[PDB]
C-alpha cells in the first residue's frame, strides 16, 4: 500500500495542531490526493485534503494544515489520512490510510506519543498505509 | 479580502528570522503572488516576493525567506506581507495586506508576541487581510 | 556557482535527521535537480534527490528527507549536496558543491555546529557552492 511521509507540532499553549502532508511513495497510475479527518474521541470534528497529484506512484503534496483543538490536550485527539486515487465518473477510491493517537496500533502510536511529549516541535516520520 | 497562511521563527542567538509565506484562501479571478517587506522602525530594510500563482482565489506559494535582523531583537522590527495581483500592462493590485510587529494592531499583534516569546520555534498562523 | 538554501533538524533521542532542500539561486539555462549524500566517517550510508527544475537559474524544490542516523551523535556523520544539471544523453554536470559536517570548512561547519548545539529546532541558512 505505499508509505506517507507526515510532520505534527501540537501548539500546547495555543490548542492548535499543525499537520503537513508532505510525500507518499510506493503507491500500489493513480492520481492521489490525501485527506485528512481530525476525530475528537469518535465525532470527526474538522476535514482538509490536499490538491491532487497526476497519474503517479510518488507524490509531492507539501501542504500544511492547521486544526483548532477544542480541549486542554491530545488524549482524546486523533488524526486519520487518507491516500484516495481521484477518478472522474466514479467514487475515489481509498489506495491507503494512516491513523495517528493516543490508542492507536503502532506507527502511528509511537510519533502521537512523541508530538504529545515534545510540544512546539515539529516532527515528521514515514509510516506504511494500512487498507482503508 | 481572504486569508493568509505565514509561518515565522526568531532565531534569537543569530539575529536571523525565518518568514514562510504558505497559502493564502477566499481571495475576493486574479493572479496572486505574495511581497514581503521588512521594517526597522519605519525604514525598509530587506524586500522578497514569492512566484505567482495564476487565475485562483485559493494558491498554495510555500516559499521560505531568510531575513538579517541588525540588531538584538525583535522590538522595532515588522513584516509587511501584500497580496498583489499580477496584470501586464497596468500597476498590480494589493488585494490584502498583513502586517506584524510589536504594536500591530491584533491578529499580526499576538503572532508577532508569541513569535518573540518562543525564539528557534517555528510558529505559523491564518490571518485575515485588511484593505492595502 | 551560485547559493543552495537548506534547513536540518537532528532528532537527537531518535537518531534521525531531517533535510530540507529549499531552494538555489544565482546558479552559473540548466535544469537543477540537488542530490544529497549522507557519510558516517568516510563510508556513504544513504543517498537521496530531488526532482528536477528545468531551464531556470533559480529553483524552489522543498524537499523534504529523512535520514536514519545508525549512531549515537553527529560526531562523524556528514552531509554532501550536490546541485547537478539534468542533461539528456551525457553525465549530468555537478553546478555546485555544499559539505556540512564536523570539520566543513567554514558556512557548513557553523550550520552542523547549530544542528548539534540544537537538537528538535529546524534551522535554514543559505550557503555559497563550491566547485564539485
Ligand atoms: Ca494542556
Ligand atoms: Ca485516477
Ligand atoms: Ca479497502
Ligand atoms: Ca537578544
Ligand atoms: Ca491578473
Ligand atoms: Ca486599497
Ligand atoms: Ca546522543
Ligand atoms: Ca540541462
Ligand atoms: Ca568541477
Ligand atoms: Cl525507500
Ligand atoms: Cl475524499
Ligand atoms: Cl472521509
Ligand atoms: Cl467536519
Ligand atoms: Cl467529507
Ligand atoms: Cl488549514
Ligand atoms: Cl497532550
Ligand atoms: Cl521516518
Ligand atoms: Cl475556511
Ligand atoms: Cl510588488
Ligand atoms: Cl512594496
Ligand atoms: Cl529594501
Ligand atoms: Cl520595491
Ligand atoms: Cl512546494
Ligand atoms: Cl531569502
Ligand atoms: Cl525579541
Ligand atoms: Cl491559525
Ligand atoms: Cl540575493
Ligand atoms: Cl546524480
Ligand atoms: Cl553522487
Ligand atoms: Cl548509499
Ligand atoms: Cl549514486
Ligand atoms: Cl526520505
Ligand atoms: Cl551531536
Ligand atoms: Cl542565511
Ligand atoms: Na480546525
Ligand atoms: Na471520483
Ligand atoms: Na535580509
Ligand atoms: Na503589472
Ligand atoms: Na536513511
Ligand atoms: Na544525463
Amino acid at each position: 500500500r505505499g508509505e506517507l511521509l507526515v510532520s505534527l507540532c501540537y501548539q500546547s499553549t495555543t490548542n492548535t495542531l499543525t499537520v503537513v502532508v508532505l510525500k507518499a511513495r510506493h503507491l500500489p497510475l493513480s492520481d492521489p490526493y490525501v485527506k485528512v479527518n481530525l476525530y475528537h474521541a469518535k465525532k470527526r470534528i474538522s476535514k482538509k485534503k490536499t490538491h491532487v497529484k497526476k497519474c503517479t506512484p510518488n507524490a509531492v503534496f507539501n501542504e500544511l494544515f492547521v486544526f483548532d483543538i477544542p480541549c486542554e490536550s491530545l488524549e482524546e485527539i486523533s488524526v486519520e489520512f487518507l491516500v484516495l486515487d481521484s477518478e472522474r465518473g466514479s467514487r475515489n477510491e481509498v489506495i491507503g490510510r494512516l491513523v495517528l493517537g493516543a490508542t492507536a496500533e503502532g506507527s502511528g502510536g509511537g510519533h502521537w506519543k512523541e508530538i504529545c511529549d515534545f510540544p512546539r516541535r515539529q516532527i515528521a516520520k514515514w509510516h506504511m498505509l494500512c487498507d482503508g
